[PDB]
């Protein structure tokens, strides 16, 4: 089988050349590897970290065990720095194993408004990766399935038209077998009364309102992880070689001639026992938003204003590890009568003025007034370096919300037994940055800083969602159900204000686990570590193609982008394989 497959022993690789090399084999990369194996005459190694996780039984297959892994050695956990907002470090959930965080995830699949993805195009020149190119893609990853009559009546809607059927990627609705709870109906029918949408297709351009939503599951419910997708199929063929249970350390750089070229790797999982592999084409960077830039760093690509303090060699002066961007989640639960039993899921995509309420027309005029003292304030604090670039990032943020009313918060509704909301802020307009702290790639020595709250509007934002969240759960139809309030509980005064909301929650967060941007795909002057082609700049034969290289956040789940966006690349990829033949 697929076990008996892959490669565990460094000697099976080390000093041998292949095609391409793709660090980490998580969402990513194993699309790639997939697509890029696809010509029987090109040759790709993996490596990756973890291990083949996908039969493992419930706790990954099944989607309504999610967070159980957490903890666990299919769990990077990777640590914040202490964190400013509430002096605590925080843990980014981040999965180690083949299918990489697909394997640990909720299995939402939704799509960005379309002027988000426009606007990479438009604001960010990167050619090509606007919404109606980078959908074809999704569109070609995706194998949807339409809801049944029961799905349906639960709140459903799947638009025929937004969807690929014939794809790679197996998605419909989760339906663990129960009855549907009335709850998913009931949110839609409180948001309803204040004139919100309802069950707009979110993978159709709009994402607004309460819907429910396909998830990345196969018709028996499978979870269908990055590896069952593109691994599990594929992995017969002589051309697709995995390395599991191993660490890419850093890029190897042959400086010939005017500008240095990736020809291989380092990997291993200490200092001292390490070993090389070589790349004849491309080494493609794949280890996530958190590793990839590190990656970077320990090859001597990077900010010399970090790497000289720790004794690396700056051989390509870039800002590596800036203007990363995650969201912060916070909790209301609520208990509910019996008559709410059932299944289901749904979100409110909450645009800028249904979050705030009577608190817009102040928020409004903070967006209008203070993006320059804002962008200012996040350089001084080492989240990015050109405050004129960060500037366009936020006109960009208010152009979205201000002239397409985008979707600026998600209240993402479980049922199961309890009404509970996980709640974020989409946009926000703080950046952090991700640096190492030593130049041993195998200590994993390193300040991963989202900056969580230190933009007043982020904190605002939040707070305000927040509360929007308990409103709504005794709100309308809601009170048929709502049972009695458990978290914040009696943590906070159930009648408490937007002031008293923004001092609970700094206490009451968790990561969001959406962390991108850390090697921004966008011009080099304004900032950018990758080209549209996910080249990085200044180096030959190197490719950063993971969830660091978008540079925004989306009112979305990133799955549909990521599958799209490692497609879109592995074209451009072997469109170069082609041209020097
Ligand atoms: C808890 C959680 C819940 C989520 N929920 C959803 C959801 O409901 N909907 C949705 O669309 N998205 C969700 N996501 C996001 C989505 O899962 C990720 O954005 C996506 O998997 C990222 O793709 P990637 O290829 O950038 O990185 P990953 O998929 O993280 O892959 C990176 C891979 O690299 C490996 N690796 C790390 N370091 C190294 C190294 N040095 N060498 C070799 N390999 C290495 C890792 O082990 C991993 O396998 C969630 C993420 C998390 C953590
Ligand atoms: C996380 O922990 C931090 C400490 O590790 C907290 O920071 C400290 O917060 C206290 C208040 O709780 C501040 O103390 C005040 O200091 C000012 C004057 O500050 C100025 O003078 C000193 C003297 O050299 C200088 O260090 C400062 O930078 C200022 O220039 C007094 O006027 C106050 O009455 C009070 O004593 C600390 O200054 C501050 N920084 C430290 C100790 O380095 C921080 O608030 C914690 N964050 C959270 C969310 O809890
Ligand atoms: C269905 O998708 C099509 C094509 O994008 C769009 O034209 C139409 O408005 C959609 N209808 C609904 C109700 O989503
Ligand atoms: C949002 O709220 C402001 C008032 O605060 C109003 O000027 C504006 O037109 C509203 N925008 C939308 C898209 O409804
Ligand atoms: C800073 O960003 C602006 C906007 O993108 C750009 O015009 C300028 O070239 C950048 N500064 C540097 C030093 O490149």
């Amino acid at each position: 089988g697929i076990e008996a497959s892959l490669l565990t022993d460094p000697k099976d690789v080390s000093g041998r050349t292949v095609d391409y090399i793709i660090a980490g084999g998580g969402l990513v990369g194993l699309t790639t590897a997939a697509r890029l194996t696809e010509n029987p005459n090109i040759s790709v190694l993996v490596i990756e970290s973890g291990s083949y996780e996908s039969d493992r039984g419930p706790i990954i297959e099944d989607l309504n065990a999610y967070g159980d892994i957490f903890g666990s050695s299919v769990d990077h956990a990777y640590e914040t720095v202490e964190l400013a907002t509430n002096n605590q470090t925080a843990l980014v959930r981040s999965g180690n194993g083949l299918g990489g965080s697909t394997l640990v995830n909720g299995g939402t699949w939704t799509r960005p408004h379309k002027a988000q993805v426009d606007s990479w195009e438009t604001v960010f020149g990167n050619e090509g990766w606007n919404w109606d190119n980078v959908a074809a893609y999704s569109l070609q990853a995706e194998r949807a399935r339409a809801p049944n009559a029961k799905q349906i009546a639960a709140g459903h809607y799947f638009n025929t038209s937004c969807h690929g059927v014939n794809g790679t990627v197996h998605a419909g609705p989760r339906d663990t077998g129960d009855d549907y709870s009335p709850i998913v109906k009931a949110l839609m029918s409180a948001v309803e009364d204040r004139g919100v949408p309802t069950k707009k297709d979110f993978g159709c351009g709009d994402p607004h309102g309460v819907s429910m939503f396909p998830n990345t599951l196969h018709e028996d419910q499978v979870r269908s992880d990055a590896a069952r997708e593109w691994l599990l199929p594929n992995y017969q063929r002589p051309n697709l070689q995995v390395l599991t249970g191993q660490y890419v350390g850093k890029v190897l750089l042959s400086q010939n001639g005017t500008t240095p070229r990736a020809v291989g790797v380092e990997f291993g999982t200490h200092k001292g026992n390490t070993h090389n592999v070589y790349a004849k084409h491309e080494v493609l960077l794949a280890a996530g938003s958190a590793v990839s830039p590190t990656i970077l760093e320990y090859s001597g690509i990077g900010m010399k204003s970090i790497l000289e303090p720790l004794g690396i060699d700056t051989v390509v002066d870039l800002p590596v590890g800036l203007n990363l961007q995650d969201q912060t989640t916070a909790t209301v639960r609520s208990r509910i009568t019996s008559a709410g039993a059932g299944q289901g899921q749904a979100a409110w995509f909450a645009t800028f003025n249904e979050t705030f309420g009577d608190y817009s027309e102040k928020a409004h005029e903070l967006l209008n007034t203070k993006l320059e003292q804002w962008a200012e304030e996040a350089v001084a604090r080492g989240g990015f370096h050109n405050t004129t670039a960060l500037l366009i990032q936020y006109e960009n943020y208010r152009d979205w919300i201000v002239n397409h009313n985008v979707a600026y918060s998600e209240l993402f509704l479980d049922t199961a037994g309890v009404a509970s909301f996980d709640v974020w802020d989409l946009l926000p307009f703080t950046r952090g940055y991700v640096h190492i702290l030593d130049k041993d790639p195998y200590l994993h020595h390193f300040a991963y800083d989202p900056q969580y709250f230190l933009n007043e509007l982020d904190l605002l934002g939040q707070a305000a969602a927040t509360q929007l969240a308990r409103n709504i759960s005794n709100s309308g139809a809601m009170q048929t159900y709502f049972a009695g309030e458990t978290i914040p509980g009696d943590n906070l005064a159930y009648d408490a204000d937007l002031s008293a909301w923004t001092e609970y929650i700094p206490y009451h967060f968790r990561p969001n686990y959406h962390g991108v941007g850390t090697c921004s795909m966008m011009p080099k002057e304004m900032g950018g570590v990758v080209d549209n082609a996910a080249k990085v700049y200044g180096v030959q034969g190197l490719r950063v193609i993971d969830g660091s290289i978008p540079p925004t956040q989306v009112s979305s789940h990133v799955m549909t982008v990521f599958y799209a966006m490692a497609l879109k690349i592995s074209d451009a990829i072997l469109e170069d394989y082609a041209s020097m033949q």
